[PDB]
């Protein structure tokens, strides 16, 4: 995989450094690392494709070696090493492509795709470019068992789930409180309501705990924290919690008091926050634990307390609620984003040619059933795939 | 172009390889680099500016070579290169600015701008160091016609508007049904809604479609569909259509049921969800058919039956929410973007200068007109002038 | 595929040239030639088909090379000439229809078919002959990109489109107007039609608007505007809007007053002809924006004056026309025109083998919606299949 | 003008012939022309427009010549044959849209546009590389005065003309005998219509005749005549020749009897055709004299008797037509076509720099008037005009 991905860094380094009138002295150790690549990938034959609809496509090896009698690069030098280059481009695309279909329970760091197989093979090796990239990086540094680390804008750690617990409740759906939230990509919303506003509750105070479990852990995290749940700060009518009936909920947006924000690591608290919104950071965690409260407005002007009364009715139904975007962080395995593509790339491959559904990966590689269950074969396998749409997005947009 | 860009690139990597203390090694090929540059450019007379008040300014080239005898860099070698990176740095910001303020009707991709119209001559290929950059190989990849892209993160597809239909309506406004949409930037958030709560449909289920056509192919795009449209989720007085009289309205926000996403290129359906919210993905589209139901719930609660009555008043509207957001994508042309700053610095640079309206771009460069409509010619200039800034802001910031 | 142009012109020429009596005066060069293109094709082992019911066909070269000591031309001469020329005939053919059958989403300009894809390698750049054909050309100057264009007799832009608006309308359909069109090919039906004849519009002239937006900008096109369009100018019985019922058309002509004819592009007002009819030109137009006006006869023979009452049981009802043929153009993209026969080709050896549908094309190769939706990827592979297509015709009839 | 016309025929030919990889034996024959070009224009200052919007620009020539000893052609020569082919391709653009644009009623076949007058000079003789096409073919043909001949599809001979005359009327329009025709284009529908139904004509026939005559003569013309013109049979109201008041007119179509098309030239009876439809040939002729007859059915069943009575009202009328294409000819003098975009390339040159309103051809070049009055002046700056937009659709298109 090394050595797949040094022949997309000097085919893309050759399309770029070798153009018409550049001096010889700016391309002369790329022309020492293509002669390299051609010699060692000449009288050779690879196979490629052969699963869902992606086509087999045979590929064998016999070009010339560019020159270097040149001092300044003219057109027939450009041209040959142009009718090269696209060959091995599509090559390589082929190769990538054919490499993001396949699919292993068992050893998934290893190389699938027995045309990468060779490639991964032992005469390949002097082909090894450098390996900078991000990706490429943290695949040789989990290799040789050292720390990872991939920065993510935006990350999709948490698995979509918009849902709700009701603390109190009655067939009738007069009289609840609990909390609902959404969590989705990198925003948290929490909102917990009391129909009553905290009266037969002890010193007027609702305490409301909500826990986000992450699969994996992040670092070095810039989190926004804001107060007013946006979506669930509007009038709704909500399934139960069978569906058996429809239940209606009608918020009025108290001020979450005396919040705190717990960033634990195995239960150990590592970061905690207190009644502090806007920007923060959270050091390295594995669980948020959002802890906040309705207080009821002790003094209340007359609009405020109809609003709030003591008898059954309770047309209003208090609710308070946190807001929580992780805006950037730093995760040691791979992760969906929002900046990069791979995904999509990993998604649309497999969505092109109607690859059957594998072991590991969840069917259309639906990303919140992927993160739900996030074992560490389908880890690899993920690792696997998304370096290769690395690889191959450096050539192919 | 290529000439540009390779000026500015050798540039850039003056300014930050040649420092005083390094190694010759490290700034050998640059150096050689250098001094063509020096060569090639020496007794030539450039003219930039000229238009708007953008000022006139003669450029005249006498440069010295620079040494090659030296082991480490010294404060001599430093200052002489200083002194003529300055001087290039300044001549390279104003072509740059002086083909950005320009325009044609036809032949937008050739060049505009004397001063880099001559240097497209036969006599400045020399230059051309490498074109690395995103924007210029793909100008490169469109220049001999091949498959280009460019990355974007949150891409401002949409054009603004702000808007909605009404399928049932009458004077009195007290009955509607219909949708409203806010198409901005990367985000759509459309909202179906009925006063009668589908009290009279078929079913009771009240079917809605928004069909949105983007202006451009939209490769392995990353979306993030959720529910509960936030903007279309409380009360408001809306105009009429034709701006007479103004209407109320009160949503009361249903979830929606079994909502499909079409995502379709060239009329075939390419993609299609079937009530799958969060992360998802699109191969390609031209296109985007987000079809969904507000179906009346079967079983209703005292309260929300007491919410939707069979009577004429319907004091609350039902309604039902999508919301849409592009994370990121690639295109085969130019957008504007969440992330880049090419059309921050295009407009800025137009209304320093106040360069009046020009035949093609719509004044102020106001993306919603410049996106709504998005002829071959409009394109054209917009990806040379966004290509003219990149290499500008390779440089200056 | 240049190269692949260059095996059919010179196989052309060699069947057009190399005949029994010539001198050698007049194929010497052309001697040459076939001589290089049998050194270049020979041990080069071709394969060609495996798609659709296309079958698959192995090609191997090994032939002698042409006399060039002969005074003139004889009869064995000739015979081992066309010995040869059969076979590169039929190999040029199989290439073709394989390059034909083939498509690709993504990448569309380059070659498909492993023997065209092979032909592209370097081995095989001594064959090319010239360029001189009107499809090559301009495959050549869009590869290198330069403005070009195709000159279309009759082009087919339009899709095939019949139908009507009704500005005023009842259920009973008895009092109605509006517009009816036909476009079809190259010919534009529009006729506007009153049922009152103007009794109450302003002034007794009822003006009458019709836009049609042409997917691709025509260049000084050639056109015949008459009035009178005739497909709309007798009595029919048609379909509701919605379908349900079913409304009489009584048509009598008045004569369309104050004719005009705009000719836009993007907005740009290129042309405007104002009570012209015949021949005209619009040198550069996207849009047709045609307009006409219903004036009631301000005088009338008592026969018109029964035609028309003031009453409303309207009889019979007015009508107004036109008809605009473009006759020639020239367009940038590649179309369909009633000159050539490249889409019928094309069309023809798809069908003759049922090569399964494709990402990009419509089934069949319906052109009305490949030109309704005619995005760049389609306008690409409709280029090569289209310049394949000229390429095999060359040879084979 | 054969030197101009030389130009573009050899910069076509650099353009198409000299290509990568293509022998030397090829193009040879072609490089010494383009040597023999180069070095008769050579230090020549040529100046070009100046007339209406066209800019005055200025060319001068010093360019390098072209390899000779290379036994095959490669990239960087074709680079360099490229960088002059683009020079020299604009000059010859601007040169033909210079030449386009003057008119003059003294000797309207020699040169204006003073760039090529120079190149009308003893020294640029040498460039002059073969007249092939059929405008130049034509043009010297011409000038060393022999016969000449343009083909033609469809040529639009007739100016465009509708209108009617009435053997028979009344202050009413209510019992009316005559013919309409259209002469638009290459078509002729002429109607004759009778509303007694020829009642009381001599043997209730009723001789309709119509002379349409050519402003020049076509030679061996195909034209199709077929009965019943499809433009005159359906309802009409017509405004009377005074334009005072309007009449009604109700066809029903009989076919006419023994129809006669005569084609004349110079008076005699050159062509005759009696009773026949489809396909005939006109060998030469200047007119032509279409003789139909309107008779009455002797047997009638009660359905058309009804219609037809012997009474005076005349609620129907009978109409006999005929339709008449020249599908094809061969003219003298050159004409517009539906096959050739001259007249439009010499407009839109015109429109495109609103060019001053000359002495010999109509404002805007409107092709009815310009062909209705078609002096010998005119014509012959019309074929010097269609010559030089020839010359330029050899680069530009």
């Amino acid at each position: 995989m090394e050595v797949l991905y040094s022949l997309s860094k000097t085919l893309k380094d050759a399309r770029d450094k070798i153009v018409e009138g550049t001096l010889y002295s700016n391309v002369s150790d790329l022309i020492q690392q293509f002669n390299q690549m051609i010699v060692t990938m000449n009288g050779n034959d690879f196979q490629t494709g052969g699963i869902g609809n992606l086509p087999i496509r045979n590929w064998t090896f016999d070009f010339g070696l560019l020159g270097t009698t040149l001092l300044n690069l003219d057109a027939n030098y450009v041209e040959t090493a142009r009718t090269t280059i696209e060959y091995f481009i599509d090559f390589i695309d082929n190769v990538c492509m054919d490499e993001m279909v396949r699919e292993s329970q068992r050893n998934g760091v290893a190389p699938q795709s027995e045309a990468l197989r060779k490639l991964a093979g032992i005469k390949f090796k002097r082909i090894n470019f450098n390996n900078s990239s991000e990706y490429i990086e943290n695949w040789n540094l989990q290799n040789r068992r050292q720390r990872t680390g991939f920065v993510f804008h935006k990350p999709n750690i948490f698995p979509y789930s918009a849902s709700f617990t009701l603390n109190r409740s009655q067939p009738m759906h007069d009289n609840l409180m609990g909390t609902m939230w959404l969590n989705a990509g990198s925003e948290i919303q929490v909102a917990g309501f009391d129909y009553s506003c905290a009266l037969n509750a002890p010193a007027n105070i609702q305490q409301f705990e909500h826990i986000v479990q992450l699969r994996r852990a992040l670092t070095t995290a810039t989190i926004t924290l804001l107060p007013d749940a946006e979506r669930f700060s509007f009038p709704r009518v909500i399934n139960s919690a069978d569906g058996a009936t429809t239940w209606f909920f009608n918020p009025i947006i108290l001020r979450p008091n005396n919040v705190e924000v717990e960033f634990l690591l195995n239960g150990q608290i590592i970061n905690t926050y207190q009644a502090r919104f806007g920007t923060i950071v959270a050091r390295n965690f594995d669980t948020i634990r959002l802890s906040f409260q309705l207080m009821r407005p002790p003094n209340m002007t007359p609009a405020v307390n109809a609003l709030f009364p003591q008898a059954q009715p309770f047309q209003h139904h208090a609710t308070v609620g946190l807001t929580l975007r992780i805006e950037s962080a730093v995760c040691e395995s791979v992760l969906a984003d929002a900046n990069e593509t791979l995904l999509a790339n990993v998604t649309a491959v497999r969505q092109e040619y109607a690859i059957p559904v594998g072991p590991v990966f969840p069917p259309g590689m639906n990303w919140t059933e992927l993160i739900t269950n996030y074992s560490p074969s389908r880890e690899d396998n993920l690792q696997r795939v998304f370096t290769v749409a690395s690889i191959r997005s450096m050539l192919i947009k």
